[PDB]
């Protein structure tokens, strides 16, 4: 038929009423903001901060003995609270950028100093900083590779999370079992390769590099 047309046919073989799970995209967005799912949040934040100011903030946090920069005003109060032992409310976390200029969240660093506030501030931590002390959606999110999580952030058509496949259909994502989606791959006339394990990924849908079968 066509490689891209076979992927359109692939999505039509699914029964979106007998899906193992289903998630409203707007609900998922309010429970998990992008900054708390994104792999870039765990990195030093050189895209939003100048490398020189990141150095000065880290030096102030290491010693506890306020640099002049236009962006470091919010990170500076976090450093003050950490050094002096003062409090920051959940209101503060909800209105912050959530991400510390050195990577990771403000809520995880704060909970490292006050471990008893973990339940109150868990929703402000990155999914990779949470231990899941309460969750099925959090567990699926945590087991997504960087390409699958970034494809969920972007609203991509589909992606493989472990053994299950998530497929978008409007404002929801439907999750299907390994047996159901693998048979549809053969029923459509397709082969797949994970983006992380492929040399070339020219027909990419999320975390999936599609090809024809033989
Ligand atoms: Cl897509």
């Amino acid at each position: 038929d066509s490689l891209p047309e076979r992927i359109d046919t692939f999505t039509e073989l699914f029964n979106y009423e007998v899906a193992l799970k289903s998630y409203d995209i707007r609900i998922l967005q309010s429970n998990y903001p992008t900054k708390l799912l994104s792999p870039d949040s765990l990195l030093p934040q050189t895209s939003d901060y100048p490398l020189k100011d990141i150095q000065q903030l880290y030096s102030l946090a290491n010693t506890c003995r306020l640099p002049l920069s236009p962006l470091i005003t919010e990170p500076l109060v976090f450093t003050r609270a950490i050094c002096k032992g003062t409090q920051l409310t959940p209101r503060w976390f909800s209105r912050s950028g959530l991400i510390h200029p050195g990577g990771g969240t403000y809520a995880a660093r704060y909970v490292e100093k006050y471990p008893e506030l973990r339940p109150k501030l868990a929703q402000y931590m990155h999914i990779k900083e949470r231990d899941n002390e309460e969750d099925e959606l959090l567990e699926s999110l945590q087991n997504m590779d960087d390409d699958a999580i970034n494809a969920l952030i972007a609203g991509a058509s589909m992606f493989i999370e472990g053994k299950e496949m998530w497929l978008r259909r409007g404002d929801r994502y439907f999750v299907f079992s390994k047996d159901v989606w693998q048979e549809n791959v053969a029923n459509a006339g397709l082969s797949y390769t994970l983006a992380s394990q492929s040399k070339s990924c020219f027909v990419k849908r999320g975390n999936i590099c599609w090809d024809v079968e033989d």
